[PDB]
């Protein structure tokens, strides 16, 4: 309902926010695309989701040894200003193609908070279309951060969507 | 700016709040209309604002006896609930009523937080017909807050507005 989620958003954007809590499980955001922590990435091969890709954003290489996972590297530097803008056209592209083959795909970071959920904001504000992009940010990043407890709790981050996505109408 | 005030409405609405801070002095809205708590009220006929009317939304009548000022009394239950709905389109038009005159008034109650803030709100809210309803209402909320210290905290009366001024398109 349109005035249940006017309710919703406003309240949310106007003092009613939950206390960050950092995230501990894996969560499916789209039909392939994953959203995890580190932990979930070192889960990846153990899980039930037949996983094709990683995306690793840890300044780290890692190899999962005993995995058939291709486990894509975009380091980002673990700081609160990282110009993860640079990247978003190339995530999202990736990730797009993963939805459309089915092939399900893990993004993480480290804490599963900050690098790893502006990309997947990122993914979602780019698959939108149909809602105006500042409802659609606001009902993303309330909703998701309620899922996960936390999610792109960084100004730099949220700064560096808004001017991406929610300065022109779409 | 679009981006500046999109960076700053986003920020405010995705965790970046002040603490809340009991106003003290009074504050001009419009040209005409005058927002302030209780004392604000009693110091009205000393002001150099030469007001013709006060808006007194506290439950108790009260009078300015050395003052020419006319007292218009719309009593709202000190409550987190009052269902102060039923009053926006009475009070709207009479502040706009005073704009069209350039009468002053100043809306008051007792911390001149909720229930004046709230009939503000609603004004403000009737006064705009260019920016959308939802952005809008962020913008007015978040910076009359900013500037106040605190506006409209109660969540009841937030729902109350967002029901009535933003669910509609405008």
């Amino acid at each position: 309902d349109k005035k249940s989620l006017y309710k919703y958003l406003l309240l949310r954007s106007t003092g009613d926010m939950h206390r960050a809590k950092s995230p501990t499980i894996m969560t499916r955001v789209t039909n392939n695309v994953y959203l995890g922590n580190y932990k979930n990435a070192m889960d990846a091969p153990s899980s039930e989701v037949k996983f094709k890709y990683v995306l690793n954003l840890t300044m780290d290489k890692y190899t999962l040894p005993n995995s058939n996972i291709n486990i894509i590297h975009i380091p980002l530097v673990d700081d609160t200003t990282t110009d993860i803008s640079k990247y978003f056209d190339d995530v999202t592209a990736f990730l797009s193609k993963c939805d459309q083959r089915n092939e399900p795909v893990l993004v993480h970071c480290v804490a599963g908070v900050n690098r790893s959920g502006a990309m997947i904001l990122a993914y979602l504000m780019s698959k939108n279309k149909e809602s105006s992009p500042m409802l659609y940010f606001l009902y993303v990043y309330h909703s998701m951060r309620d899922l996960r407890g936390a999610f792109v709790e960084n100004p730099s981050f949220k700064r560096q969507i808004i001017e991406k996505y929610v300065i022109d109408k779409n």
